[PDB]
Order: structure tokens, then C-alpha cells, then sequence
């Protein structure tokens, strides 16, 4: 059965882009240097030992290991994931019929030993009118996802099937309709939208749980999941440009029809309103 | 066939299935002479003051004409507190969303027709997120457009022209303005149009007087990015509007249907108006 194709990082972005039409994912070899995973392992380390909050937790409300809004709690994330190049070449490539696009979500999840696997599914509860999106319209979502745990048969690797965002419906396809995607830390995944797939659990008996990130890239059409709007002023001015843009603090634009553009008040744009500085401004 | 105009008290299923059918309606009266008349003066002060020098992103690609105030709820007390927080206004809103889940406020600003200024194109409102215009009729609908005359609406001034029933067609075409029927109505009354009617301003024929007056407000759904946004408010302005204001100002977390079970608009797994500790009039 044809298996997900692996990429180089430095593979020729239109290739990408046929892959996701063609087969609808693909996977990069090592985008992230070893340091930069590194980095934000321990980043997230330190948040996963922070302590319970108290209040309501809306997702999490078993054990449901998770860190929300990574981009607010880890540098790494905020300051180089985020902003990776590669990534955006892909972005741009894909969300070309429908215009500027930002980050809806970036949370972490960790698999413990002995989760039963997903149910396959499309990503697209969290905006549900993309249910009725048809296939010709311009894209709105993109999932990206970070392996920071080795992906393999025994943890759990994803699990897609290659091709599927041509159906009209999941159903109830079988787990041998799908590939695995398995990767080390530092690759990523990407799917497209509407290709059906589902986390693998993880069938280890004893071991370390697999980790991963998992970032959401719509058009700045649909409203983000996280609002980054509580970040402090001082963390938001750390940051270049491209990466208040996807955090929801500047003025975008969806392509034509809209001629004006989106998250603007006074008829001005968002971040003049602010007079907000930025790290390569 | 025209426009069916209804009481204020109209039973909100007799309402909501107009929307299915015609596509849009009249409330006769909604607003006292009060509340029209002193939203009417906070909008005077800010036409009395000169438009910025700066970029202005809207008002620069028309004319040098336009009579535009963006985002009326930031400067006019009345809209913000009143007129945006109407009970009938959310009742329809509840009935038209109901499959798609928890709306808010898109957009809401002031419009000024001069005399002399020609038709508009038959349009309809989805340039703003391209993404509707692929939508099939079936889906639940995510946008739904409320109008406010402020001034008298005519037919010499310019009433909207409405195509009854033309959300049911695949293309918008070009038609001709006989197709269309008026919306005259009064100051206090609203104009409700679903999504995907075909409509269009009408221009302004008369040679003098007042210009026509308009607020027009989009409630979509929460899944729809606003296309004001409300984040710069004073806080102290966001905690003297009621809990319903907040929301649909993107204040406080929004819940869209099922299957999303979360929510949306929300952070540190919890909910924008709890990592504020944010107050509300009403709260
Ligand atoms: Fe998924
Ligand atoms: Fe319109």
C-alpha cells in the first residue's frame, strides 16, 4: 500500500503543495533542529510541572495531559516554530485562493501507555460550518503537527488515509485503509483539510507517553480557538511581525471579494491603533 | 408580493420561517422615539468631527463623499447599551442561529447617503468572509443582517431594494430593479435580511435636505472572525455594558454547535471573561 511521502526540509514547496491535493498530507524530515526541540521540550516540561489550576477546565474537563496556547508559556514556540519559513511557504502556497491566515490553536497533548486510538475524522468540529464546506472551495484550515516523542508503530503514530479529503463523508473506514505516520522529533506532519485520519493511542505497556503539538492554521475568516489577546504588551512587541499576525494582534485581509480586510477598528489598523512594536520592525 | 412588515410583539417562529421564505422583514416601531433620537445626536457629534488624516481603510476606496462613523458601539452610549441588547433583536438571532450556535456582533456602522448619489449594484453580504459565498443553502446559516433606518426611508431617497425569495438562487446574475421590491420604512423600524438575499442600496434622487441615514449591523456566527474588533475598548466601558453586550462584542467566551463541545474565544483552558475577571452591569 502506497505510504505517506517523507519530504527533505528543503524540498521544493510545489511539490508539497501537489502532495496535499494528490495524497492530502505529507510529512517533512527533520524541520526542527535537535536544540529547537530540545528547547521546547523542557519548555513544555516546566508547564506540565506546574500545578493544577482550580478553576474550570474546559477542554480537559481522565488524565488528559495538555498544554493550551503553547505560544503564550514557550519562547521556543512563539519565537521560532511559529515563524518557521518552510512552514509558511507552505501556508501561502495553500491558502492562496482564500487569503491571509492565523494561527486558531497550538496546544500540546501527551499519550499515555494503553489509550485506545482515535476514531477516525476530519478537523473540523471546532468550526463546524466547514462540515459543509465542499471540496472546491478555497481551503480554511490546515493542521500542522509536531512529533516531539518518536512516532512508531508500538506509540501510536497517526494515522491517515491518503486521498480521503475527495470523499464526501468519513463513514466508518478500517484501520487498514490507513498509513502510518510514523517520525521523529523535529518532523512534522501536515494534513489538509478534510482528509480523514486518527491519533493511534499509544499500545506501549510501559514507557515514556508519546508527545505532540498540534497547531491549526485557518483563514483569518474563522475565528481563533486561543485569543492571544491577554498576552502582555512587552511579550507581544518581542515578536517579528509575521508572528502578531498569527496571533491575532494585527489587521489581516481575506483575499478578493473583501477589498478592505478583517480585525480592524476605527477604519484603522489593528496594530497602528495599538502603536505596537515588533522585533524586526 | 412585497415586504411583510410586523408588530414588534410578532411571535418570533412567524418570523424566523419569513426568513426561510421571503428572506426578509420589517419590524414596524422596534425602537422608541427616544432611543432613535439619541442615537440619532451621539451620531451627529461624531459627524461633526473631521475625519482623520491617517489611513482610513474602508472610506479611502470610495469617493471623497463618504459619510461613514465605523463601529458605532465604541462612541454612541445608546447603541451600545440599548439597541445592541434588544430583546426582540436576540430572539430572532436565537431562532436563526439555532443550528450554527452562538452569534456575535460582526461589524455595526453608520452610513449617510447624500443626495445625488446613484444606485448600488445588486450585491449580497458575503465579500466581507468570501468563505459564505461557497456555503451550500442547506448549511446552517452564519450571517444575518439587521438595519436600522435612522432617517426616513423612500423611494425617492433611496429605500434598500430587496429580491424576495433570491437567496434561493444559485447565482446572483445581474437583474433589473423592478425585480426588486422597497424597504420604506420609518425611524424605530428594522429591516431583517438573511443571509444570501439579493439586495441593494438605492441611491438618493432628492435635490436637497437630509441625507439618508443607516445603521447597518451583521450578527454572525462566533465561528466567523468579527470584522470590527471591540479588543480596545476602555475597560471601564466593557464592564458597564450587560453580560449579552460583552458577547457580542467578542468579550467572553462563545460556544458554537455541537460537535464543537469546547467553545471558542477562550485561553489558558479557560474562559476570556474568567482570565479578565472581568465585571458586567448585570453580572
Ligand atoms: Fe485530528
Ligand atoms: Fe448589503
Amino acid at each position: 500500500k502506497p505510504q505517506l511521502q517523507r519530504l527533505a526540509a528543503d524540498a521544493d514547496v510545489d511539490r508539497m503543495c501537489r502532495l496535499l491535493e494528490e495524497d492530502g498530507a505529507f510529512i517533512l524530515k527533520g524541520l526542527l533542529p535537535f536544540d529547537v526541540v530540545e528547547s521546547f521540550n523542557r519548555e513544555l516540561d516546566v508547564q506540565m510541572a506546574i500545578p493544577p489550576p482550580k478553576g474550570e477546565r474546559l477542554l480537559a474537563d481522565p488524565h488528559f495531559k495538555y498544554v493550551p496556547n503553547v505560544a503564550t508559556t514557550c519562547p521556543t514556540f512563539r519565537n521560532t516554530v511559529l515563524i518557521n519559513p518552510v512552514i509558511h511557504a507552505i501556508c501561502e502556497a495553500y491558502f492562496q485562493r482564500t487569503g491571509d491566515y492565523w494561527l486558531s490553536a497550538a496546544f500540546l497533548r501527551e499519550i499515555e501507555s494503553g489509550m485506545p486510538a482515535q476514531p477516525f475524522h476530519r478537523d473540523d468540529a471546532t468550526h463546524p460550518l466547514m462540515h459543509y464546506q465542499p471540496l472546491e472551495a478555497p481551503p480554511v484550515s490546515l493542521s500542522v503537527i509536531f512529533p516531539l516523542t518518536e512516532f512508531t508503530e508500538e506509540n501510536g503514530a497517526t494515522e491517515v488515509i491518503l486521498g480521503s479529503h475527495r470523499w464526501t463523508e468519513v463513514g466508518t473506514p478500517e484501520r487498514d485503509q490507513a498509513v502510518l505516520a510514523t517520525m521523529d522529533p523535529g518532523d512534522v506532519l501536515i494534513v489538509r483539510q478534510r482528509v480523514v485520519h486518527a491519533g493511534g493511542g499509544n499500545r506501549t505497556t510501559a514507557g515514556k507517553p508519546r508527545r505532540v503539538v498540534l497547531a491549526f492554521f485557518n483563514s483569518v475568516q474563522l475565528t481563533p480557538f486561543e485569543t492571544y489577546r491577554t498576552m502582555p504588551r512587552e511579550m507581544v512587541e518581542s515578536m517579528t511581525v509575521l508572528g502578531q499576525r498569527m496571533l491575532g494582534w494585527r489587521t489581516m485581509k481575506p483575499s478578493d471579494p473583501n477589498i478592505v480586510g478583517i480585525n480592524l477598528i476605527d477604519d484603522k489598523r489593528l496594530e497602528n491603533v495599538l502603536q505596537l512594536k515588533a522585533a524586526d520592525s
